[PDB]
Protein backbone atom coordinates (compact mmCIF):
# COMPACT_ATOMS: atom_id res chain seq x y z
CA UNK A 1 0.00 0.00 0.00
CA UNK A 2 0.94 4.12 -0.51
CA UNK A 3 -0.04 6.76 -1.87
CA UNK A 4 1.52 10.61 -2.74
CA UNK A 5 -0.62 13.62 -1.38
CA UNK A 6 0.77 16.19 -3.49
CA UNK A 7 -1.64 19.62 -2.72
CA UNK A 8 -5.00 18.24 -2.47
CA UNK A 9 -4.69 15.37 -4.41
CA UNK A 10 -4.03 11.67 -3.52
CA UNK A 11 -2.50 9.46 -5.76
CA UNK A 12 -2.91 5.37 -5.76
CA UNK A 13 -2.56 2.47 -7.47
CA UNK A 14 -5.99 2.33 -8.99
CA UNK A 15 -6.15 -1.46 -8.24
CA UNK A 16 -5.94 -0.30 -4.79
CA UNK A 17 -8.52 2.62 -4.92
CA UNK A 18 -11.24 2.69 -2.35
CA UNK A 19 -14.86 3.48 -2.31
CA UNK A 20 -14.02 7.25 -1.57
CA UNK A 21 -11.38 7.08 -3.73
CA UNK A 22 -13.77 6.39 -6.59
CA UNK A 23 -16.57 9.04 -4.95
CA UNK A 24 -13.93 11.54 -5.17
CA UNK A 25 -12.39 10.78 -8.44
CA UNK A 26 -10.31 13.55 -10.40
CA UNK A 27 -8.10 11.37 -12.95
CA UNK A 28 -8.05 7.35 -13.16
CA UNK A 29 -6.16 5.54 -16.20
CA UNK A 30 -6.13 1.63 -15.82
CA UNK A 31 -3.29 1.10 -18.72
CA UNK A 32 -0.81 3.37 -16.20
CA UNK A 33 -2.58 1.56 -12.96
CA UNK A 34 -3.12 5.20 -11.81
CA UNK A 35 -6.23 6.62 -9.87
CA UNK A 36 -6.38 10.17 -8.44
CA UNK A 37 -9.08 11.26 -5.84
CA UNK A 38 -9.37 14.80 -3.82
CA UNK A 39 -8.35 15.08 0.06
CA UNK A 40 -9.90 18.19 2.53
CA UNK A 41 -6.07 19.27 3.99
CA UNK A 42 -2.96 20.05 1.61
CA UNK A 43 -0.15 17.22 1.26
CA UNK A 44 3.36 17.58 1.92
CA UNK A 45 4.49 15.69 -1.62
CA UNK A 46 6.98 17.35 -3.81
CA UNK A 47 6.91 15.93 -7.56
CA UNK A 48 9.61 15.51 -9.36
CA UNK A 49 9.55 17.80 -12.59
CA UNK A 50 12.57 16.10 -14.47
CA UNK A 51 14.46 12.75 -16.51
CA UNK A 52 16.49 11.17 -13.47
CA UNK A 53 17.01 7.57 -13.84
CA UNK A 54 18.48 7.19 -10.51
CA UNK A 55 16.77 7.60 -7.32
CA UNK A 56 15.54 5.50 -4.00
CA UNK A 57 12.53 3.11 -3.58
CA UNK A 58 10.61 1.77 -0.59
CA UNK A 59 10.44 -1.93 -0.17
CA UNK A 60 7.47 -3.17 2.27
CA UNK A 61 7.97 -6.44 1.70
CA UNK A 62 11.62 -5.15 3.23
CA UNK A 63 10.96 -2.35 5.44
CA UNK A 64 14.15 -1.13 3.53
CA UNK A 65 14.57 1.55 0.89
CA UNK A 66 16.74 0.85 -2.12
CA UNK A 67 18.80 2.90 -4.19
CA UNK A 68 17.89 1.73 -7.96
CA UNK A 69 18.63 2.45 -11.90
CA UNK A 70 14.93 2.89 -13.78
CA UNK A 71 14.58 3.00 -16.91
CA UNK A 72 12.10 5.93 -18.69
CA UNK A 73 8.69 5.73 -18.11
CA UNK A 74 7.40 3.18 -21.35
CA UNK A 75 4.58 0.96 -22.83
CA UNK A 76 6.16 -2.69 -21.03
CA UNK A 77 4.32 -5.47 -21.60
CA UNK A 78 3.25 -6.58 -17.97
CA UNK A 79 2.55 -10.02 -17.11
CA UNK A 80 -0.84 -11.39 -15.75
CA UNK A 81 -1.54 -10.09 -12.33
CA UNK A 82 -4.50 -10.73 -10.22
CA UNK A 83 -5.52 -6.64 -10.88
CA UNK A 84 -4.82 -6.74 -14.74
CA UNK A 85 -4.94 -9.46 -17.48
CA UNK A 86 -1.33 -8.16 -18.63
CA UNK A 87 -2.31 -5.28 -21.57
CA UNK A 88 0.86 -2.83 -22.57
CA UNK A 89 1.23 -1.04 -18.74
CA UNK A 90 2.11 2.30 -19.96
CA UNK A 91 4.38 5.44 -18.29
CA UNK A 92 6.25 2.43 -16.38
CA UNK A 93 9.56 2.55 -15.71
CA UNK A 94 11.79 -0.36 -14.47
CA UNK A 95 14.71 -1.04 -11.90
CA UNK A 96 16.48 -3.97 -10.81
CA UNK A 97 15.23 -4.16 -7.19
CA UNK A 98 13.18 -6.88 -5.02
CA UNK A 99 9.23 -6.32 -4.70
CA UNK A 100 6.02 -8.30 -4.10
CA UNK A 101 2.33 -7.33 -5.46
CA UNK A 102 1.70 -5.79 -1.81
CA UNK A 103 5.08 -3.35 -2.12
CA UNK A 104 2.54 -1.34 -5.21
CA UNK A 105 2.73 1.99 -3.40
CA UNK A 106 5.90 2.48 -2.29
CA UNK A 107 7.34 5.61 -3.45
CA UNK A 108 10.14 6.01 -5.85
CA UNK A 109 12.07 9.74 -5.50
CA UNK A 110 14.87 11.52 -6.89
CA UNK A 111 17.18 14.75 -5.50
CA UNK A 112 13.57 16.79 -7.83
CA UNK A 113 10.99 14.85 -5.34
CA UNK A 114 8.27 11.70 -5.63
CA UNK A 115 9.20 10.24 -9.25
CA UNK A 116 6.20 7.10 -8.76
CA UNK A 117 5.03 4.77 -7.30
CA UNK A 118 5.84 0.45 -7.35
CA UNK A 119 2.98 -0.85 -9.68
CA UNK A 120 4.43 -3.54 -11.46
CA UNK A 121 7.05 -6.30 -10.29
CA UNK A 122 8.09 -9.13 -12.55
CA UNK A 123 11.73 -10.70 -13.84
CA UNK A 124 12.41 -8.00 -15.21
CA UNK A 125 12.29 -6.70 -11.51
CA UNK A 126 10.53 -3.28 -10.46
CA UNK A 127 7.98 -1.44 -11.92
CA UNK A 128 6.94 2.24 -11.20
CA UNK A 129 4.08 3.91 -12.47
CA UNK A 130 5.76 7.96 -13.33
CA UNK A 131 3.73 10.37 -12.16
CA UNK A 132 5.94 13.09 -13.30
CA UNK A 133 4.23 13.88 -16.64
CA UNK A 134 1.17 14.84 -14.73
CA UNK A 135 2.11 18.54 -14.08
CA UNK A 136 -1.57 18.93 -13.52
CA UNK A 137 -0.89 18.02 -10.06
CA UNK A 138 0.87 20.54 -9.33
CA UNK A 139 -1.97 23.53 -9.87
CA UNK A 140 -5.79 23.89 -9.14
C1 LIG B 1 5.54 -5.16 -7.38
C2 LIG B 1 4.91 -6.42 -7.92
C3 LIG B 1 3.67 -6.40 -8.53
C4 LIG B 1 3.08 -7.57 -8.99
C5 LIG B 1 3.79 -8.77 -8.82
N1 LIG B 1 3.24 -10.01 -9.17
C6 LIG B 1 2.43 -10.30 -10.21
O1 LIG B 1 2.07 -9.49 -11.05
C7 LIG B 1 1.98 -11.76 -10.30
C8 LIG B 1 0.74 -12.05 -9.48
C9 LIG B 1 0.82 -13.55 -9.33
C10 LIG B 1 2.31 -13.82 -9.28
O2 LIG B 1 2.98 -12.65 -9.78
N2 LIG B 1 5.00 -8.81 -8.25
C11 LIG B 1 5.53 -7.65 -7.82
ZN1 LIG C 1 14.84 13.97 -10.61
Amino acid sequence: SGAIYVGNYRVVNRHLATHNDWANLVWEDSSRDLLVSSTTAQGCDTIARCDCQTGVYYCSSRRKHYPVSFSKPSLIFVEASEYYPARYQSHLMLAVGHSEPGDCGGILRCQHGVVGIVSTGGNGLVGFADVRDLLWLDEE
